[PDB]
RNA sequence: UAAAUUU
RNA sequence: AAUUU
């Protein structure tokens, strides 16, 4: 039936100028050598992304879908949700949010300026009065950094982002913010991934795995998910929203947003031209995550049922899914996954790479990450979350006139502190740099470098400073990512770490704590690291 | 562009 | 601010 997009042929223009790397990268030329491999997806590539996602969708539902959908609405009705005052919605707008066409931006919205509030007041009136006129959207190319991969095509084309004007974004929030906070967890219970921290995620997977007599695991992702979402899916999304108890004023707003925005509309490029028309998810609306998550969950739970997956325990985050079940033998397990995938394909969520049963927790990747294992200070197995370092390292070497990557280093150091690639590579580089520019006591992204051991202890446990004997997969992948980017191998970082450590300790104070906890892996004279007041 | 998590 | 989808 429905084509995901149609195109006037106008270009998908850039929303500003897209910075180029420079002939010297002074922050990262010590980190890695292959700067030619680090690139930023650009709007020039936007039309290739368009070709890849423009396609025809035929959806065939069935008893299993209908059944799961039914049960999900009974869940929805145990939910009470309120409108949000125009003001409360204004103040949830992020500080840099793209300004409105109508001559005001996010400063004004967040400070409740009167031109902003009056405009928004009328946009909301118009949603209540008019329940069908399509609402124009702006289409744009996302700039993200990656390492080139000649195996999978060289350079990825840019993701397409599609969004309404600021005034509309606020009204979305008035109608739906409260729902986004309550509904997903109500519908999906323990399966809703975003509710968990990373360490809860790991614990959840291990409990799931442990409780099977004979576990089997797999993951699924949908190829161009936003494109695979149909009008009917979006309307089914509405009817799930409507199954809650809601002010009538909300229902009309939901219904109107659904029909005027969510199921489709005209798209304008950044220079004002009509660009095309859209009959799938616009990634950029408030309901993107919740919508994706819920809809993925319906299809997936139905597909599980269509396929005989026994005692499934799910984790869903957007279009990213993990299922851990009772193996029915591998011959059956293969047949059932073939079936799972056929069902998802009938429901219009076809796979990027078709899935595969696995019987070892390390081999299951989802949300670009997986669980691994190492040994802790007393010899006990310590399970933790990790990922291929390729992208984080690439992003670590993105330096331009506008952008510095030091924040990226820190963010990864915190999130992935127990991994061998953060400990040996990023930490060493990060500290090495700040020491030399003598900027340790400074505050990056509202964090102080000198607080890290505390921060990491709070978050990952003290075992993060004493883990050893990392896995073959993980050693191989790290080694291999450093070779791919022209970074020193691990033995060299061992050396640089000793040096950094020594210099940090001689500095004394917090510095020295940093040096003793964060780099104990680097010495043979391993210390007895004790818990930290802070 | 939106959300979640971490901070 | 970081990361993810
Ligand atoms: N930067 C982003 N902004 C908004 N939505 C996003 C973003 N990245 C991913 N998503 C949403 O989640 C969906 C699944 O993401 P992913 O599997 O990572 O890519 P794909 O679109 O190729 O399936 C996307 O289609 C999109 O709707
Ligand atoms: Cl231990
Ligand atoms: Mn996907
Ligand atoms: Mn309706
Ligand atoms: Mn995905």
């Amino acid at each position: 039936s429905s084509m995901s997009y149609s195109w006037t042929g106008a270009l998908i223009t850039p929303c500003g100028p897209e910075e180029e790397k420079l002939p010297i990268n002074p922050l990262s030329n010590s980190l890695l050598r292959y700067h030619n491999k680090v690139y930023c997806t650009t709007s020039k590539s936007a039309s290739q992304r368009a070709k890849k996602v423009t396609f025809d969708r035929t959806q065939v539902l069935d008893a299993h879908y209908d059944s799961v959908l039914k049960d999900i609405k009974l869940a929805a009705s145990k939910v009470s949700a309120r409108l949000l005052t125009l003001q409360q919605a204004c103040q949830l707008t992020p500080p840099h949010s793209a300004r409105s066409k109508y001559g005001f931006g996010a400063k004004e919205v967040r400070s409740l300026s009167g031109r902003a509030v009056n405009h928004i007041k009328s946009v909301w009136k118009d949603l209540l009065e008019d329940p069908q006129t399509p609402i124009p959207t702006t289409i744009m190319a996302k700039n993200e950094v990656f390492c080139v991969d000649p195996a999978k095509g060289g350079k990825k084309p840019a993701r397409l982002i599609v969004y309404p004007d600021l005034g509309v974004r606020v009204c979305e929030k008035m109608a739906l913010y409260d729902i986004t906070q309550k509904l997903p967890q109500a519908v999906m219970g323990a399966s809703y991934g975003f509710q968990y921290s990373p360490a809860q995620r790991v614990e959840y997977l291990l409990k799931a795995w442990a409780e099977k007599k004979d576990p089997m695991g797999f993951s699924y992702d949908t190829r161009h998910f936003d494109s695979t979402v149909t009008e009917r899916d979006i309307r089914t999304e509405e009817s799930i929203y409507q199954a809650c108890s809601l002010p009538e004023e909300a229902r009309t707003a939901i219904h109107s947003l659904t029909e005027r925005l969510y199921v489709g509309g005209p798209m304008f490029n950044s220079k004002g031209q009509t660009c095309g028309y859209r009959r799938c998810r616009a990634s950029g609306v408030l309901t993107t995550s919740m919508g994706n998550t819920i809809t993925c969950y319906v299809k997936a739970l139905a597909a599980c049922k269509a396929a005989g997956i026994v005692a499934p325990t799910m984790l869903v985050c957007g279009d990213d899914l993990i299922v851990i079940s009772e193996s029915q033998g591998t011959e059956e397990d293969e047949r059932n996954l073939r079936a799972f995938t056929e069902a998802m394909t009938r429901y219009s969520a076809p796979p990027g790479d078709p899935p595969r049963p696995e019987y070892d927790l390390e081999l299951i990747t989802s949300c670009s990450s997986n669980v691994s294992v190492a040994l802790g200070p007393r010899g006990r197995r310590r399970y933790y979350l990790t990922r291929d370092p390729t992208t984080p390292l690439a992003r670590a070497a993105w330096e331009t006139v506008r952008h510095s990557p030091i924040n990226s280093w820190l963010g990864n150091i915190i999130q992935y502190a127990p991994t061998i690639w953060v400990r040996m590579v990023l930490m060493t580089h990060f500290f090495s740099i700040l020491m030399v520019q003598d900027t340790l006591d400074q505050n990056l992204g509202g964090v102080n470098p000198l607080d890290l051991p505390a921060i990491i202890e709070r978050l990952h446990g003290l075992d993060a400073f004493s883990m050893h004997t990392y896995s073959h997969h993980e050693l191989t992948r790290v080694a291999s990512a450093l070779r791919k980017l022209g970074a020193p191998p691990l033995r060299v970082w061992k050396s640089r770490a000793r040096a950094v450590r020594a210099s940090l300790i001689s500095r004394g104070g917090k510095a020295a704590v940093c040096g003793r906890y964060l780099f104990n892996w680097a010495v043979k004279t391993k210390l007895k690291l004790t818990p930290l007041p802070e």
